[PDB]
């Protein structure tokens, strides 16, 4: 009931998720919000991503046009895909 035990639901929903290869945080959030009752927002996923030390940004696209706005897309997979495929990779 409480927003620590979502948190902790939505960190092994996204780790389980994430287990094949990385995935990008659209791709996390639609996952999530399918198998949840209520859910999360991206601004709020991300947050969760970044402060679960389990889960690492592998990459980003930023666009920006006149035209576009502005948008980002992030790539995150679990710590040990990683450690078990970029085996030269450190943080
Ligand atoms: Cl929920």
């Amino acid at each position: 009931e409480t927003e620590s035990m979502k948190t902790v639901r939505i960190r092994e929903k996204i780790k389980k998720f994430l287990g094949d290869r990385p995935r990008n945080t659209a791709e996390i959030l639609e996952h999530i919000n399918s198998t949840m009752r209520h859910g999360t927002t991206s601004q709020q996923l991300g947050n969760v991503l970044s402060k679960d030390k389990d889960i690492v940004k592998v990459g980003y696209i930023k666009r920006s046009g006149i035209l576009s706005g502005g948008y980002d897309i992030c790539e995150w997979a679990t710590r040990n895909w990683v450690a078990e495929h970029c085996p030269e990779w450190t943080e």
